[PDB]
């Protein structure tokens, strides 16, 4: 269980740019502030990396088609995973995929903004909240989300295990071999509480909080989808990147 889980810490250390120990030193115990369009200006040039509402929304696109990348390569990199026909794999990241993405946000969110550009740039919460309506409330919700969820002091190793059970879940829709997938899920949320025990022994309650978190998560992605929706039919100027057009057609 155990070796299980340090394998899995492994394969989040090897895929994914950004880890929470970096983004909280970088957020200082242990960047160029975009807060209006004179700064979001001055970060493309200066640390490299219509109308301005839009330019943001597709700076997130970017971003989530990225992480995507990283996920996949994370989820890959596990055996268990790797043993799936890759039609179940694929089933599997197309509706986890966004759940974990918003769990891991709140690694590089405090209550005033996110850190960009791997660490280069801050964007404050209040300048997101400035944007024309569609586009402001879509991130807005995150942000909520993330406080409460920076709460619980979850390091990356017990990141690295709750995004392997978000993404291996049995409940996905078209998932061809259910029983084995609820297989893996369930050895995944053994090796979790197990190791909250070691590395959280003081924390009460904290399993069962997060088997909440990853219920809310779906909601949130609920809430997401259906904004992402209206952007598509209110929104006739903004592209849409074809993958995660592929993700939400259903
Ligand atoms: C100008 C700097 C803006 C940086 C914005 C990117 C930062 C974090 C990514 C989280 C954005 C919230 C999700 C927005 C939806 C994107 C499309 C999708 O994949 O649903
Ligand atoms: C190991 C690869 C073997 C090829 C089998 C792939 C065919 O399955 C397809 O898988 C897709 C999800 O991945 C579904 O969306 C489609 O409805 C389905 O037709
Ligand atoms: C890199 C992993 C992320 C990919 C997630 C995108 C999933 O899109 C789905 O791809 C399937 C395979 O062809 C199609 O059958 C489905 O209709 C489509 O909705």
């Amino acid at each position: 269980l155990k070796a299980f889980s340090k394998h899995i810490y492994n394969a989040y250390l090897k895929n994914f740019n950004m880890t929470k120990k970096k983004a909280r030193s970088i957020l200082t115990k242990a960047p160029f502030v975009i807060h209006d369009i004179e700064t979001l200006w001055q970060a493309e040039k200066g640390l490299v990396w219509k109308e301005i509402s839009v330019h943001v929304f597709y700076r997130c696109q970017c971003t989530t088609v990225e992480t995507v990348r990283e996920l996949t390569e994370f989820a890959k990199s596990i055996p268990s995973f790797s043993s799936l026909f890759l039609n179940d794999q694929v089933t599997l990241l197309k509706y986890g995929v966004h759940e974990a993405i918003f769990a891991m946000l709140a690694s590089i969110v405090n209550k005033d903004g996110l850190l960009v550009a791997n660490g280069s740039g801050f964007v404050t919460r209040e300048f997101l909240r400035s944007l024309r309506k569609p586009f402001s409330d879509i991130i807005e919700p995150k942000f909520e989300f993330a406080v409460k969820f920076n709460a619980l002091e979850l390091d990356d190793s017990d990141l690295a295990l709750f995004i392997a059970a978000i993404i291996l879940c049995g409940d996905r829709p078209g998932l061809m071999n259910v029983p084995r997938v609820e297989a893996i899920q369930d050895t995944i949320l053994r090796a979790l509480e197990f190791h909250l025990q070691a590395n959280h022994p003081d924390a009460q309650q904290l399993f069962p909080k997060l088997l909440q978190k990853m219920a809310d998560l779906r909601q949130l992605v609920t809430e997401h989808a259906q904004m992402m929706q209206r952007i598509k039919k209110t929104e006739t100027e903004t592209s849409l990147h074809p993958l995660l057009q592929e993700i939400y057609k259903d």
